[PDB]
C-alpha cells in the first residue's frame, strides 16, 4: 500500500488542486493521497475561507484520499518552518513520496541547488560575514553570498514562492534523510489562482468561478456561507484585533511571537488611528517585516501565542502528534495498515489526548469562529470535539456520518 | 460659595435625576451642584447606554455646575468602595454637603445606624467570631450579627438600593473625617426609573419615554444615536468577553479581578457553549456570587484588569486624580478657586498627567467603543484623548469647543 505526501491549503481547493490532486497518484504511482492541510489560519497568515472540515470535504472529493491538520504551530510560521513540520507529517505517515507544483516544473534544479548549497555553505556564511563586518544588512549579505553562486543561466527563481515552499520541502527531506522522494511539476473547468478566486468571492461574485473550481469545492463553499452567513476575511477580524490589542500592556505584547523588540509601541500606537487593518499595516511596516510577516504576528496576536510558548514547542525535531481530519476508503485502508506504526499519537476524537501544540489548534479554532453570528457560532463551537472524523466514500459519492 | 457634591451614574439622565440635582442645591443651600460619575462603566457591572460625554452634556443643561468622572477603580465595585471613592472625591472638591436620595425624606435614621454601627464595630465583630464558631457561613453570621443591634425599628431599610447607597456614603464621611454634611429626600410630570426607559430605548423605541426625559437629555441621546449608530447594551460585549476567555489561561484567569479562587473553570466551562451573555450568566449563577456581582467580574474580564493592580490601586486613600469632564461657567468658577487647592492633579486633557487609575478609565473606554461600527469607531476613540471639558453657558446655551 502506498501514499504520496501533499502540503496543502485549500482555500478554497481549485481546478489547479485538483489536477495536482489526480497527477499526484498518476506520476509517483502511489494509491493513496494524504496531504496535511492548514487547520484554520494558514501560512499566508490570513483565516481560512472556510472551515478545515468543509474544505477537507473539497479535497476528499477531488482525489485526496487522507487528510491531515497542519498544526496552526507549523502552519502560520516562516516558509523554512512550515515546509520541515508538514514533510515531518508525511514522514510520520510513511509516505514514499512527495509531490508539489511549482514555477518549475524541473525537480533537478531543486535537488542541485540544495546539494550545492551544502556543498557550499562554509563559503556561504564566510562570505556573508564577510559583507556584514563591511556592514552589509542580513538579507544583503545573504542575497550576495548566494548570488556568488547559483546565478547561472539555471533560473530556477526563489524569488517565486513555489519554487521556495518547493525547494524546502526538498530540503527539509535531504537534510532530514527522509526515505521520501520529492516530485514536482509546472502551474497552469478553466484555471485562475486560488487568490483571483478569493478575491473575485469577495467580489460578490461565485458562479464566475466555476469554471476555476470543480464540483465540490464550489457545492461546499455555498453550503459554509449559506449556514454561518459569512466568508472568512481578514478584516473581519479587525475588532477583534483592535479589542485585544486595547487590553494588552508593552511588556506583554512583546512576548508574543513575531513582535520583535520596541515594535509594541508602533502596533499599539497604530491601531487606536487606524480605522482599517490595511491602515493599520501601513501604519507598520519596516524593511525587517514582509506583509506576510506582518500578517503572521497579527494572527498571533489574535491568538495571543507567545515567543515562549511557539519556541519552546518549536524546539522538537518530530511532530507532537497526527490530527485525522478526513478519510477516504483507500485513506481509511491506508491509516489502518500504518496505524500500530505511529510513533506520536493519533488524534481523532479530541478527547482522547491533550497536548499544548494542541490546545493551540483549538485555541485558533475558537478564534477563528468569531465573526459568526450567534447562534451559529456556539454551534460551530461544536465542531472541534463531537465532529466524528469525516469519511467519504470514493466509489459512487458517500458520507457514512 | 458652598458646594453640594451628588453621587450618580446617570444612566441615563431623567426627570428624577433633575429632581434630585435642584432638590440637591435647594434644600443643602448650596448654589453649586458637584456630580461625581461613573462613565462608561456602572456599579452593578454593565455599560453605560452612551457615551460620558453626552451625558455630562445632558447633566451640564440639566443644573449641574460640574461633572468629574468616578474613575473606574472605584466605579465598579459594590456600594461601601464606590461610596468610598466618590465620597473621597466630593471631599476632594470641598462639598459642603453630600446629597443622597432614598424612599425617605430624613435624613436621621441614616445618622442613627450609622453611628450605631460604628460604635458596636467592636461588638459586632466580636460576635461574628461566636457565629463562624458555631459553623455558619460568613454572611449568615454577619445577619446574625447586624440582627441583634438593628432590628430595633429605627426603621433603616437596607434592601431599597438607594438607602444602602446612602448609608455608606454616610459611612465613608464617618470614617473619613470629611467636613461633609449629608442630605437626603425621598426619592418619587412624575417621574420613571432609569432602567425602564432603558428598556423603552432599547427596543428602539425612545418615543413612549419623553415627559419623562429632560429636552436636552432627549436631543443628546438621539443624538449619540445618529452620530455613532447605536444605544450600547450589556449585549453588545459578549462576543468580546468571549474573545477574553478564549485568549486566557485557567491560571491567568485566577488573576482577574473579582474571579474567587476555582471560578475560573467554572467560567470558562460556560462560555464556548453560551449563546448570550444571559444564557452565561444563567450558567455562571451561583449562590456565592449575586447577578451583580458576576456583571461586575464579568466586564473585569472584559478590561483584563488583574487583582494586583486593583488592590494597589485601592490601597491609595484618596482619589488619584479629579477628571474633568464638563463644567458650566460657574462649574468653572468653582473649580478656578478650588484648584490651587486640589492635592491630587485636575485632569481635562489626557496629556496632563499619567497615573495606573487613569491607564484603568482609557482602557475601560476602548473596550466601550467596540460595538460601534468600524470607523464610526475610531472616530470616537478619538475623544478620550481628544475631548477636553464640556463647556456650558447658563445663561442659554454656549458651548465654547
Ligand atoms: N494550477 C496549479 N498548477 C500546478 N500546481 C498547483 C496549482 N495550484 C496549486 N498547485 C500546487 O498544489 C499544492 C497545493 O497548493 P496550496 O493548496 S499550498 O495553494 P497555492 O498553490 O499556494 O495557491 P495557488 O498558488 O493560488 O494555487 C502546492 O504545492 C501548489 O504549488
Ligand atoms: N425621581 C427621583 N427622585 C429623587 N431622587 C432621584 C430620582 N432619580 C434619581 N434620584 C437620585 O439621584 C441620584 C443619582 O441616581 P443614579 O443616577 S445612582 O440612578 P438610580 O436613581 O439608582 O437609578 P434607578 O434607581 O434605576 O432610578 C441618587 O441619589 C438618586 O437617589
Amino acid at each position: 500500500m502506498k501514499a504520496v505526501g501533499l502540503v496543502v491549503e485549500y482555500n478554497p481547493f481549485h481546478n489547479g488542486h485538483l489536477y495536482h490532486a489526480q497527477t499526484a497518484k498518476l506520476q509517483t504511482g502511489c494509491d493513496t493521497a494524504v496531504a496535511v492541510m492548514s487547520g484554520h489560519f494558514l501560512q499566508r497568515g490570513e483565516p481560512a475561507v472556510v472551515s478545515k472540515w468543509a474544505r477537507t470535504k473539497m479535497a476528499l472529493q477531488s482525489g485526496v484520499d487522507l487528510v491531515i491538520e497542519l498544526p496552526y504551530l507549523y502552519a502560520v510560521q516562516k516558509a523554512d518552518i512550515f515546509a520541515r513540520g508538514s514533510v515531518s507529517i508525511l514522514n510520520e505517515l510513511e509516505c514514499e513520496a512527495l509531490f508539489f507544483g511549482s514555477e518549475n516544473g524541473d525537480i533537478k534544479p531543486f535537488l542541485e541547488t540544495a546539494q550545492l548549497i551544502d556543498e557550499h555553505k562554509h563559503i556561504l556564511n564566510d562570505r556573508i560575514k564577510e559583507e556584514l563586518k563591511k556592514g552589509a544588512s542580513y538579507p544583503a549579505a545573504a542575497a550576495i553570498a548566494f548570488s556568488s553562486i547559483l546565478h547561472t543561466e539555471s533560473a530556477l527563481d526563489l524569488s517565486k514562492p513555489n519554487n521556495i515552499l518547493g525547494y524546502q520541502y526538498v530540503t527539509s527531506i535531504l537534510t532530514g534523510g527522509y526515505p521520501m522522494k520529492p516530485y514536482t511539476t509546472a502551474r497552469i473547468n478553466h484555471i485562475a489562482s486560488a487568490t483571483s478566486i478569493r478575491k473575485a468571492m469577495i467580489g460578490q461574485n461565485l458562479e464566475a468561478c466555476l469554471r476555476f473550481l470543480p464540483a465540490a469545492s464550489a457545492r461546499e463553499l455555498a453550503a459554509y456561507r449559506k449556514s454561518f452567513g459569512l466568508w472568512h476575511t481578514p478584516e473581519s477580524y479587525f475588532s477583534y484585533l483592535k479589542y485585544s490589542l486595547s487590553t494588552v500592556t508593552a511588556r506583554e505584547l512583546q512576548q508574543v511571537y513575531e513582535v520583535e523588540e520596541g515594535l509594541e509601541h508602533r502596533i499599539i500606537r497604530s491601531i487606536r488611528k487606524s480605522s482599517s487593518y490595511q491602515e493599520f499595516m501601513e501604519l507598520l511596516k519596516t524593511k525587517r517585516y514582509t506583509w506576510t510577516r506582518l500578517q503572521r504576528m497579527n494572527t498571533h496576536i489574535l491568538t495571543r501565542t507567545k515567543k515562549q510558548d511557539m519556541q519552546k514547542l518549536l524546539d522538537n525535531d518530530k511532530a507532537p502528534y497526527i490530527r485525522l481530519l478526513g478519510m477516504t476508503k483507500k485513506g481509511q485502508a491506508y491509516l489502518s495498515e500504518k496505524k500500530k506504526a505511529l510513533s506520536v499519537p493519533l488524534v481523532s476524537k479530541l478527547s482522547s489526548f491533550s497536548h499544548p501544540a494542541l490546545d493551540l489548534d483549538v485555541k485558533a479554532s475558537r478564534i477563528y469562529s468569531l465573526p459568526i453570528e450567534e447562534p451559529l457560532r456556539t454551534e460551530f463551537d461544536l465542531q472541534e470535539y463531537g465532529h466524528a472524523p469525516i469519511r467519504y466514500d470514493e466509489d459512487e459519492q458517500h458520507f457514512l456520518n
